[PDB]
């Protein structure tokens, strides 16, 4: 029943809510070739974010979206005979969610009372829904709480993150999620582990690896509770930086890793990141068969200005000429301009990569560019404000006139399709 890599030989569930979002853009554009590229984009599986208790129930409780059961019912109707199918879910309601965000939309407080709600009203309801014999023929693939554990390693100076650590609540929430979800034999769990590479940098690697190891080892099944890891969830870092294959290359006596853009971080892309983590986890005693997912929904960095080479007599000129990631700063995560769709969802593309997945479907907003009245409790994170100067000293790169988090952003969508790499 429980196979090593649930993506092998399997189709994927195509979410009709994402299709309906895409359709809303198709009818606005008169370019029939662009319409066609959008038809193709909505043919790909996209992950379903359970970003609140309300998201489990759908309907009027969640902006008209399908309930969890509605998703699982639709998945049944898409399953081909004698062919497995994966249903992608994002488990995303940690107490004190997004401790490093300027404005988190997480509903649950970072308290023991918050944790008990997480257990009873969120995880337990999801787990009992997934355990229904009606759905035994589906393979459920979970992205486990993005934007949670890595902050305990890199952002402990932020008070909310220091408290997520010292309270034990993040670790308690992950353990409970893994215990209840791994107990269902057709459920596969992939631990979110960020994207930047800062988790692997210098004195961060040991606490990062030991943190993930300690949390999963303490579950009932130990390391078997996690089938693997996922990087780049909802972010933009490219699969490869093809013009900068060697971070140690020196120009003017300095390695290009020391350019402004990388700030001494030798991990330039998600392929390098996943391999660095894989080797470290195997070094910590994880089984060699662990797999990595990479979210490639918005990390293509294509279009007609994508660099094809690198040149320059100093590391900054060189790196900036050649990097396909065109962001002002690798810390800019919201509604990024210039970004394009990346690799389509792809099973077992090579090595220890179990799959390329569209963790976040391109076109949905990362947050509004102002505070917009809404009934979902979605706020205004200045990292979504195009005019905001971040603590890193650059603007955000976010697209202007953005709607609230998790709702459709037509202008970003058109841009993402136009700039797809590979092209649609």
């Amino acid at each position: 029943s429980h196979v090593d890599n649930p993506f092998v030989g399997a189709s994927g569930y195509v979410n009709p809510d994402y299709s309906k979002e895409v359709d809303s853009s198709i009818v606005k554009v008169k370019d029939v070739q662009l319409k066609a590229k959008m038809q193709v984009v909505k043919s790909y599986p996209t992950y379903v974010w359970l970003d609140s208790i309300d998201a489990i129930y759908g309907g009027s409780r969640n902006a008209g979206r399908l309930s969890l059961q509605g998703h699982l019912n639709a998945a049944l109707a898409q399953k081909k005979a004698n062919t497995p199918i994966t249903v992608g879910l994002v488990i995303y309601d940690m107490p004190g969610r997004d401790c490093h965000a300027l404005a988190s939309n997480g509903e649950l407080p970072l308290t023991q009372a918050g944790l008990q709600r997480y257990k009873t009203e969120y995880i337990d309801v999801i787990a009992s829904t997934l355990a229904n014999p009606k759905y035994k023929g589906l393979r459920i693939v979970n992205i486990i709480e993005p934007d949670s554990l890595p902050n305990l390693v890199t952002n402990q100076s932020t008070p909310a993150c220091g408290q997520a650590s010292s309270s034990g609540i993040y670790e308690a929430g992950i353990k409970y999620a893994l215990d209840k979800l791994h107990a269902i034999p057709n459920v596969y769990n992939y631990m979110d582990i960020g994207h930047s590479g800062w988790l692997a940098w210098r004195s961060n690697m040991t606490p990062a690896i030991s943190l993930y190891t300690r949390v999963v080892q303490g579950t009932a099944a130990g390391l078997a509770s996690a089938d693997g890891f996922i990087t780049n969830t909802a972010n933009y870092t490219p699969l490869h930086e093809p013009n900068l294959p060697n971070p140690d290359l020196t120009i003017g006596g300095q390695p290009i890793s020391s350019s402004t853009f990388y700030q001494w971080n030798s991990v330039f892309d998600e392929s390098t990141y996943a391999e660095v983590l894989y080797n470290a986890f195997v070094g910590a005693g994880w089984p060699s068969k662990i797999g990595f997912l990479i979210d490639t929904g918005r990390n293509g960095w294509g279009g007609s200005a994508r660099p094809t080479s690198a040149s320059g007599n100093d590391v900054n000129t060189y790196v900036n000429s050649g990097r396909v990631d065109r962001r002002l700063h690798r810390g800019n995560w919201c509604n990024q301009s210039g970004a394009g769709i990346g690799m389509p969802p792809t099973a077992a593309p090579g090595g220890h990569i179990h799959a390329y997945v569209w963790g976040k479907g391109g076109g949905e907003s990362d947050g509004s560019s102002k505070y917009i009245p809404n009934k979902q409790g979605k706020g205004f994170d200045r990292y979504c404000d195009p005019t905001y100067t971040t603590p890193d000293g650059t603007l955000t790169g976010a697209l202007p006139n953005a709607p609230i988090a998790g709702t459709w952003f037509h202008a970003h969508f058109v841009q993402l399709v136009t700039n797809a790499y590979p092209a649609i």
